[PDB]
């Protein structure tokens, strides 16, 4: 499996997504 969005990829904040993602975790 890869995630809901974060790792997805899906239409929106992808980077914001990605920093917060990684970043957070």
């Amino acid at each position: 499996f890869l995630x809901k969005l974060x790792k997805a990829x899906f239409s929106x904040p992808k980077x914001l997504k990605x920093l917060l993602x990684r970043r957070x975790r």
